[PDB]
């Protein structure tokens, strides 16, 4: 997260860290046994870390649970990142408490202007590299599709949406991928991609979760 702030220990209870020997992507807990993340975050041997704040210090509220199954969206396209979403089932149910809680799925799509909360342990620099140990937060508005399309060198589909700032300075970044974009208490987006980080005319692109609720529900009910 570039231009954000320190969230505060466990103030984003649904935020998870995907670990394969080190933190590499974020995710969101949608119920005691399932996590939602980005398909481009797929890797074998994923361990889901819940109740985390500082990912390098055992603070006492963590729960480390390995994945028993990973399901990348059937139509994921690695070249365009269209359908960049993935479901991860935990080997054992997470223990829900005040610091570990699930986030609700959308019943409708969000509209431009709506304020959302984006969080992650990704890079905090737009012109360099500096990874934080504690969770970072950023309030960002959903923007009109035109906002991202105007200067984009890549395809932006109906399964993606634009959020952030056009004058740069604030944006999600590498390491934040797979993380949540929560608006009005619902998980509306998944950190997916962008050209650089917090660059002028180049806001972040997020997977539009409201388009996948049917697939998510059917999949977890059958697995
Ligand atoms: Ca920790």
């Amino acid at each position: 997260i570039v231009g954000g702030y320190t969230c505060g220990a466990n103030t984003v209870p649904y935020q998870v860290s995907l670990n394969s020997g080190y933190h590499f992507c974020g995710g969101s807990l949608i119920n005691s046994q399932w996590v939602v993340s980005a398909a481009h975050c797929y890797k074998s041997g994923i361990q889901v870390r819940l109740g985390e704040d500082n990912i390098n210090v055992v603070e006492g509220n963590e729960q480390f649970i390995s994945a028993s199954k990973s399901i990348v969206h059937p139509s994921y396209n690695s070249n365009t990142l269209n359908n960049d979403i993935m479901l991860i089932k935990l080997k054992s149910a997470a223990s829900l408490n005040s610091r570990v809680a699930s986030i609700s799925l959308p019943t409708s799509c969000a509209s431009a202007g709506t304020q959302c909360l984006i969080s992650g342990w990704g890079n905090t620099k737009s012109s360099g590299t500096s990874y934080p140990d504690v969770l970072k937060c950023l309030k960002a508005p959903i923007l009109s599709d035109s906002s991202c399309k105007s200067a984009s060198s890549f395809i932006i589909t109906s399964n993606m949406f634009c959020a952030g700032y056009l004058e740069g300075g604030k944006d999600s970044c590498q390491g934040d991928s797979g993380g949540p974009v929560v608006c009005s208490g619902k998980l509306q987006g998944i950190v997916s991609w962008g050209e650089g980080c917090a660059q002028k005319n180049k806001p972040g692109v997020y997977t539009k979760v409201c388009n996948y609720v049917s697939w998510i529900k059917q999949t977890i009910a059958s697995n």
